[PDB]
């Protein structure tokens, strides 16, 4: 087993087009949430999210090339090309066969699918575009990635909602690992913000209605939380053999030290209270660290703002970490950028990357009341100078489906 | 690395409700494919298919549980439970943890998304069902599987297109041997067969619109081939650690000794002509398997029917195999049974372990007149009973995303 290192990172948020000025609305505790422009959803019970704003795909593709793709696509692009600028790597003929891709979608090319529907039922199936299919299935991410920069390595992609990003994450790195490739770029994308992706959350009562305050409405472990905030963009990451990054002289920014996954199989949105499948996914990544939990130093939580869903993180954190829960610190991000689903753990291992360059919590914002039991360090309200030589990375998806990430600063 | 084998298989198919009644089919050369009757296809240039006739989901679930799931979730259930029944496997407190799932699907639940945009369009956001987003989204089949049996394991779900079972019998393999599991329920499931599917499909011009004679269209290598057929079904297997299966008594099928991966990193759709990424993808899995190509004895192609693809493998069975690719058996039995997309490679590793255990390759049906340069043992029209100790599956699907599967004899 090789070790794994990250030596790129790219990023949409609803916080920045790029990681830099992500990162700067975060350590800021800015909120990226605002009431959606890009449709009419006066008829709606949600009307705020966190939207990617002023994106220029034109930046990243030509005319021609992007107008085939979904937005979802687009964004797992943007994100991509803008981490493998980051990482200097140079894809020549001798190493193309050895760098992979890994992105994945929770809902994919949602948009689209409404769209060519529309064609369908009030035109005939003959208007549905020629593009259709290879511009909206999930694996074209990783397809259209391959093909423009001729990586012909491992090629697939996940979708397990929330965790998405994490598992994509983390199994690229078990590619790195086993020897199956050298390189791997990993992580999610997501644009669920139309009709449908608003109307069937919305449907599900799986979603905040503070429409009055959308800033104010991601609000996790608070006493006064009303469900989750959608939110789109992207992120990806450069995942590196630790002897390859070293050869070419690569900037290091953390190693890519444990991955743990488990299944609550208890219900379909709610995990159980006690977060006991949440506790059993993160013992297994620090298990897989070699690391005891009194090492760790930072958790970048998957807090979504739900009633069931936060407390259970809580507990879980208490029964993994005993005494020492009350020494690390704790966060979730998604009290700025809201829940971006399947880019979720693609963009918050970058916030865990960038917590440890840093040394920094990012905070939670909106905790004015932590309810039952929220009595951890969770970072509430400003950002946390502090000593961070490992962070997590957790997410605990529909379904019960949970993976975790764990990070160390490399030497 | 510990050794996986299979203990447990079931299917859904246009062949039979089952893994023997499909089976049955496949070495009589019998088609599953017919004109639909599930709903109108009048306005549209493909009116065929390969759909699962008869199917009673009361057999599986009770008339509650199976209302809120599309169909794809149905069917992916169904061959996970016959799969855990036929495996033997008593799931305990004791072992619950070690049990894994990892079922995919290319598109999903493309037929729920369709009827909830009618209900959007004509009616309004609120029309949209409640079980919608979870009845619909692609890793509610894994965890679906999990809360109805108690698994606790890893829990994800793949996104590959054709490649989509090949790659989640594949990973799940993975677990077993990195020791993340000890047991995994693997394969994948799609009923794409809506207005939207077939519309898209044929938008895209990939299906055959031989609807004269709809039991003639598959045709792989066959020099009037016109596109591939669109079917449905599911297919699931039980992976095992071998000391976990030897313990408990368990019948093994075979042994899963080898997975392979790669990129064409070429074409959104079609493959080069020689192969190039194929051949890697083969060479890759061999070698995983610790096998020379000598050793191969039968090949259960990709073989969609399509003009590039199909000539693209065999080149590529040339280039990896030398003289010896007019030794081995090589077959599509997407002949029969159409391209079942995300469930192809969970059929088709079935149908590869059968081959194994019969000691007969299936036939290529419809193989009148091979085109150029196919020339090799194509087991056209009936099947041919020969020595197999050594089997091969390959997918080789849309984005160039590739992926085999190394079975064997177990000893
Ligand atoms: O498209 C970008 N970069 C890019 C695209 C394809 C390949 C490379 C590469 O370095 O190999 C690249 O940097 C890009 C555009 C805006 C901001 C950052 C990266
Ligand atoms: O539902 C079936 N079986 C089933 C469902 C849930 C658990 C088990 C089990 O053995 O643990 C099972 O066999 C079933 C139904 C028809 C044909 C084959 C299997
Ligand atoms: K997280
Ligand atoms: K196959
Ligand atoms: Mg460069
Ligand atoms: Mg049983």
């Amino acid at each position: 087993r090789r070790r794994v290192v990250i030596t790129g990172m790219g990023m949409l948020s609803p916080l920045g087009l790029d990681v830099p000025s992500s990162w700067e609305g975060i350590l800021a505790g800015r909120s990226g949430i605002a009431p959606i422009e890009h449709m009419d959803l006066s008829a709606y019970s949600t009307r705020f999210g966190g939207s990617v704003k002023g994106f220029n795909v034109e930046e990243y593709l030509s005319a021609k090339e992007a107008r085939k793709l979904d937005l979802f696509i687009q964004y797992g692009l943007a994100a991509s090309f803008q981490a493998v600028r980051d990482s200097g790597l140079e894809v020549t003929d001798a190493n193309r066969e050895r760098i992979g891709v890994s992105m994945g979608s929770g809902i994919g090319g949602l948009t689209n699918i409404e769209n060519n529907c529309r064609s369908l039922f009030e035109q005939g199936p003959r208007r549905i575009s020629p593009f259709f299919v290879p511009g909206s299935i999930i694996n074209m991410v990783s397809g259209f990635l391959s093909i423009h920069l001729g990586l012909q390595g491992p090629n697939y992609a996940l979708t397990t909602a929330c965790t998405t990003g994490t598992h994509s994450i983390g199994m690229a790195a078990r590619n790195i690992a086993y020897g199956e490739a050298d390189v791997m770029v990993a992580g999610g994308s997501e644009m669920a913000a139309c009709g449908l992706g608003l109307g069937g959350f919305g449907a599900a009562r799986a979603l905040s209605t503070r429409n009055d305050e959308p800033t104010r409405a991601s609000r996790p472990w608070d006493r006064d939380r009303d469900g989750f905030v959608l939110s789109d963009g992207s992120g990806a990451l450069v995942l590196e053999e630790l002897e390859h990054a070293r050869a070419r002289g690569a900037r290091i920014y953390a190693e890519l030290v444990g991955f743990g996954m488990s299944g609550d199989a208890f219900h379909m949105t709610a995990p159980p209270e006690d977060g006991a499948g949440a506790a059993r996914c993160m013992k297994n990544a620090l298990r897989d660290a070699g690391l005891d939990p009194r090492q760790v130093d930072y958790i970048n939580a998957h807090g979504t703002s739900t009633p069931a869903g936060d407390i259970a993180e809580i507990a879980a954190v208490k029964s993994v970490f005993g005494e020492h829960a009350h020494a690390l610190s704790m966060s979730s991000t998604k009290s700025m950028t809201g829940h971006l689903l399947g880019a979720a753990g693609a963009v918050e291992a970058i916030f865990s990357v960038l917590a440890l360059r840093d040394q920094v919590a990012p905070p939670t914002i909106n905790l004015d009341n932590p309810d039952e039991g929220c009595d951890l360090d969770l970072v509430a309200h400003e950002a946390k100078p502090r000593k961070i030589d490992v962070a997590l990375s957790n997410s605990f998806g529909f379904g019960g489906t949970n993976g975790t990430l764990v990070f160390r600063r490399f030497a």
